[PDB]
């Protein structure tokens, strides 16, 4: 099944998670061809400013994600930032996410693999696609069996990322590949207008799933306000990329 | 709103080569009636890396060969110019005058093309940001051009590598029709020392991306036997694969098209 | 305004290695009295490309080895931390706590270093623009740091390549002391597949550039026999060359210094 | 002798050339260790806008450059844009300049080489340093004997250039190398503040000369207003980089 990872960037409140979780549950009922995984971060551990929102702590967030899993029967993903966090987070998380800046941190990867959960590694902005083979090898060494690599843009001069779609077939040689539709068009340190066009590209090229952050009111979000998708637009984008995938998939190269 | 397919061998290796590729593009033009085919081939590779590499058989031979394609098959023609004086003789045969990527900022070349009354297609320089094509279009409009295309062909990405930033397609659509160059976009410039290299395995996935994003046409070079080609041997599409790739293009365009944003 | 030279072997391969390099840095510290020497070595290569590559002998062994250098030679010490819990034990020996390039945005790591009361040196991430180091310094100041350095170590430039943008030196000088990393700046990340490569021939020319532009110090890894090193074998400076390079540094700094702009 | 190529970006008027030529003559009398070459463009053939200043034509410009050579006994350089221009320009120009965008145009290179003048090729923003070996080979094929390559920055994302100082020793393997101090810090499509620091770098690394545009009043210049050096600052910068060169040159590697 095609994967759709979606949810609000940050756990702003248990209330927010439930509102977004209600809609992702509704769509999971509508789209049985899709495996939905609910995402939200319990900590924004890498914000540019000391004064920006980080979150309500690991305990609160794991609590809130457990409420979503309980209330809606959705799989869960969240990211970890230091090795000690893997074990408590694996209590709720079906997929443990490794942040882009941290994709070379051997102990973090090994900690995630040890839990027995699937692991999804954000490809660092500094990494070449062929450099991800070694990432997967660390995770396999550590006992991971279900491994994803997520395309989320590459450093392109200052304060800009570019998506090199050659990465999708290259990374597919050693893991399942996810396209991150919302961070790929952020300007580190137009953005929203490119989210839909580039996700159409991703599915035309061929990937195993899409990652998209979504918020009932992105203008009021406490992180990535400029690129979270309005919740109301999520259904239309999911239908679109299923249609495009249905047609394009005839042509996906055997890797 | 017929989709454009610009296709042909990179260089005019001979009139015979042209007529062989021409016969296949004519055949495809009769099948894919919803496409506007334009036959491309360069009378001069004016910018090769090496003094030792094939350039061509001269402007007169090239125009004569292109004219034989138009006459025999009724195909529209495009070829590229390198200095202002070439615009007039080339306009005698070319429906679309192409402006090379390195020359996209040369005012006199742009004006020379524009005053011919022919359509003009500018290759976006590897050094240009997509928003800086607005002034390129302005120069052409100033010079009298009424039908203008901008072609995406990759951007300098460190040394001997190009990346395609697909954000460029909706940005450039604000002020011209947009073409995606499927075969130069995956070349590795200078990558072979005295020539450039390239990665044929990425041509098709990236053309699928281009039409899913949305463009007004594609550009793709094709040769009966690319490995024997005298230029871009690493990226030209085998002629036998052209049909299947055009069919895939059209299928993906159709299913994506309801989602194309109004620009 | 003593110039800083941070130097030592990339990784703590053994206590014996450290003491061998230490004896030479001590000797140079007695010659170049106008320099503040700081001995560097990593107790863990926490970010190697390959699971098969050398990481080290553990935090306890490493701190003990660094302490033996400080005790035997009276040298200041720096080493890098990878997770917040390491700041406290490391601060027991380290005069300067180093923040790795990939971790330069990790708030908790920065705060952990800052509350120790030690100086903090942050490697500028390969993904960061020079002006985005202002917020890094702000986090450190917020956390209690009073002595802060920013180290230039190259920027991602296409795949498997770094470039040094020397504009970064005057930009970063606006809000911290600036160090130039002469040996990681010429590495080719991942360039050897399962390891990174590098170009030793460019270390010296680029260090000459750094001091002509103006910086507050340099960072350079050195090994008696780099080709046998367990990490960065391609970029570590042979120990025998360290003296001549420091002398050249100081000479070029002196003649350039009247021209350094007030920031 | 170390080369200093200097002059106003564009031939705004014969009057301007004479004012700048007066100062470059004065400095050539002060610095006998230096070979001065006077530069100014008779055409800005590649401006971003159709409405920007190009110049007064080839005839006027070659006239004005001849006045400078006559009045002050200075060597001359100017750039050419199409092959036909090489012969008339070689009447006045000791060094024929090949523009950065045009560095792969075989006929332009061959036209310049045919004149018997020295040729200076601006390294394209798209070119890798090792790619310039083939440029020199074209010029040698065409009969050129005195060949320079000029470092003027490399495309670094959008609307930005970076100077990779590794280029200086690489290009030195096959030609004399010049550093362009003023276009290297322009933002295509802070700038002036980086001119002096990067020229100090260039001479610390080692080059055969520097190229710097200069104008009595850069704020009023009709091209590259943001990066031409005020004429009054030229003497101090020349003295500085001679001092740095004197010391650093002990360490220049044999290439
Ligand atoms: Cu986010
Ligand atoms: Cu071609
Ligand atoms: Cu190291
Ligand atoms: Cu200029």
């Amino acid at each position: 099944k095609f994967l759709v990872i979606a949810g609000p960037c940050a756990i702003e409140s248990e209330e927010l998670l439930l509102k977004v979780g209600e809609e992702i549950k509704r769509l999971s009922e509508k789209f049985k061809e899709v495996e939905f995984v609910f995402k939200s971060s319990f900590d924004k551990a890498n914000r540019s400013s000391i004064h920006s929102f980080r979150g309500h702590g690991l305990e609160y967030g794991v609590k809130a994600l457990r409420k979503v899993k309980e209330e809606f029967g959705l799989k869960i993903t969240t990211d970890i930032h230091e090795s000690w966090q893997a074990e408590p987070v694996a209590e709720v998380a079906d997929i443990i996410q490794i942040p882009a800046f941290l994709c070379r941190q051997t102990d973090l990867l090994l900690a995630a693999a040890k839990t027995g959960r699937a692991v999804n590694v954000k490809k660092g902005q500094f990494l070449a696609p062929w450099d991800t083979k070694n990432v997967v090898e660390k995770l396999k060494f550590g006992g991971a069996k279900e491994i994803y690599l997520t395309e989320r843009g590459t450093t392109f001069g200052y304060n800009n990322l570019v998506v090199d779609f050659r990465s999708l077939p290259i990374m597919k040689q050693w893991a399942k590949v996810i396209y991150d539709a919302t961070h790929s068009v952020q300007l580190p340190g137009g953005m929203r207008e490119f989210i839909f066009p580039l996700i159409r590209a991703a599915v035309a090229v061929g990937c195993d799933g899409v990652f998209m952050e979504t918020h009932p009111e992105p203008e009021k979000a406490l992180s990535d306000a400029s690129t979270q998708l309005p919740l109301s637009q999520l259904e239309g984008i999911i239908e679109a990329i299923l249609e495009i995938r249905e047609v394009a998939s005839k042509y996906y190269e055997t890797i």
